[PDB]
């Protein structure tokens, strides 16, 4: 691991947002006029923040045969976003979100595992990059991404909505070839309980654990210190997903531009402030010039 | 309109076909292992049941900016269906359904409308078939169509999962041109409410009635008898989507070949068994030959 890259590991995803007035009853239909379509998924989200703050990002994850020339694809090698470690499904369609949203604005969500299928036949490559960042995905192909990657590129790890998946076993090991941990503070909430973990039980086994807590900001704990970070003011919040993946975007890209753990964090939270302002995940990913000159002011 | 020929009106889909053991509540999240994509949508269903009966069938629908030269497209010219009608989105993607099965076959659908937009802006031709069947889509062009047809052409009017549409002005105006009238038990009972009708108000407009009831079969109601139709078992029920537009292709294309109201109900019963045997609303659409074969193996 020496180049200023980043790999990301997990779900290259399509989101689909459908507006409701109502979900149907049993043996009844609605009609809508359209879907909005979003690229998504945590670690393609991930490498396209990245890959916007200036550094090289690769991604490391299944699609299916409608990616494939389509509008995914394009939008990716458009943005020089390395693909050339993708995973193309001949059997199944790209993973993707389907969301159904009421006008009281409760949602049911269908997630197409689709191509994911193949992760479990699949082994990871030796990485090239400085850090290897494992989002959700497949969590038993995460893990052995963690056991190779660890000891020669810095193992990232945020497991996400995949946590419940892990068993306790499964979840120790990974943690223990892990360097740097991120999780909401639900997931940091439920992960502990699992593990029966008290922060100084993480900070025996990874570099550093960052709790990330929305508008109250976040923190970051080393085997040396606490270190407090703000919440960085958004300009106005439309949609507040897609503010984890964005922070650690900003997080991994200062800590492979050379800054400290404090900044890091920082430009994490700045970056976030910025992707809480329109809806879908990656469709107000800053600059790293416009990132350092809000963090400037506040 | 004297060509032994169908019209379809209405919409060309792709569907998304999912098995679920119970609906999911407001609030929460399933993954689904697997999901393809399939030729779907009432009208174009219909009008290739037909062809696969042996009665000639032409479609109208609105579709979209994935139409023009894609896989559905080549598939209806290769099946002979006349297509020469449709309208073509510049904007707009062809609709595409979300269709939810439960553990007891209950079924809710999502519809993306997309190109049907589109009808709002489009008047029907002349029709030159004896039967216009119009299964689905917008209110006012359905209305259009059937008043365009009614007297000339025999008018059949299923307006299937898209009845919330409809205005209870719009609807009895369209029955007040329809010659066959299909609803599903559940379609029925709304449009009853809605119009405050019984069966004999239907039986004033039009000529028959035809109620489905899935696994319990169906009715047929004319203004002189009832006619209680059988559901024919099919081999191992796979995938119910499909049943309803299958029967009206069975009937109507029995109708065209001269058979009477009976005989129709028990053709379209016998082609539903042979459909629900595969997901995909076209995927086992049966030859006229296996609907008899099979239709006499009852009785
Ligand atoms: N409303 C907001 N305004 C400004 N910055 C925010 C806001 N919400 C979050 N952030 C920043 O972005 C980071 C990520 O928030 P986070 O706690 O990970 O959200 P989350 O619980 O993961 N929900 P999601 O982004 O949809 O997965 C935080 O550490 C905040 O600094
Ligand atoms: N399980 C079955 N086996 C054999 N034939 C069936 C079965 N279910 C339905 N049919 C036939 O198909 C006809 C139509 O059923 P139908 O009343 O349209 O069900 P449905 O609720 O509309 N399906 P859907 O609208 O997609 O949820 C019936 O009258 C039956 O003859
Ligand atoms: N249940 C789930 N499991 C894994 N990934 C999901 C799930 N729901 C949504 N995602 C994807 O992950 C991203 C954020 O977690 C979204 O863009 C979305 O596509
Ligand atoms: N709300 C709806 N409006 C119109 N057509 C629908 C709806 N839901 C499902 N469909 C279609 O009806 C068919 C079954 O009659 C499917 O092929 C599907 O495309
Ligand atoms: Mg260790
Ligand atoms: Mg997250
Ligand atoms: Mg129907
Ligand atoms: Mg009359």
């Amino acid at each position: 691991g020496k180049m200023e890259k980043i790999t990301c590991v997990g779900h290259t995803a399509l989101d689909y947002i459908f507006n409701v007035e109502k979900f149907p009853e049993p043996n009844t239909s609605i009609q809508i006029p359209s879907a909005r379509k979003y690229y998504g998924g945590a670690a393609a989200n991930t490498a396209v923040g990245i890959k916007k703050l200036g550094v090289n990002s690769e991604l490391l994850s299944c699609v299916g045969y409608d990616f494939k020339n389509s509008g995914y694809e394009r939008y990716l090698k458009n943005l020089d976003i390395n693909i050339s470690k993708l995973y193309y499904s001949e059997e199944e369609e790209t993973p993707k979100a389907w969301i159904f949203t009421d006008k009281d604005n409760n949602q049911i969500t269908f997630f197409l595992w689709g191509a994911a299928k193949h992760y479990k036949e699949l082994n990871p490559p030796n990485f090239n990059t400085e850090i290897v960042h494992i989002a959700t995905g497949d969590p038993e192909f995460n893990l052995k991404c963690a056991k190779k990657a660890y000891g020669n590129n810095l193992v990232s790890f945020d497991p996400g909505q995949d946590l419940p998946q892990y068993s306790k076993e499964m979840l120790l090991e990974i943690i223990e070839h892990t360097n740097f941990l991120f999780m909401n503070k639900h997931e940091f909430e439920r992960a502990s309980n699992l593990l029966n973990f008290e922060i100084d039980d993480y900070l025996e086994r990874v570099d550093a654990l960052i709790v990330t807590k929305g508008s109250k900001g976040s923190v970051i704990y080393t085997k040396d210190k606490k270190i407090e970070i703000p919440c960085i003011k958004a300009g106005k919040v439309i949609d507040p997903t897609g503010a984890g993946d964005s922070y650690r975007a900003g997080f991994l890209s200062a800590y492979v531009k050379g800054y400290d753990l404090e900044k890091c964090g920082l430009i994490g939270a700045a970056t976030a402030s910025f992707v809480v302002e329109a809806k879908g995940c990656q469709t107000n990913l800053p600059t790293w010039d416009k990132v350092v000159e809000r963090l400037e002011k506040h």
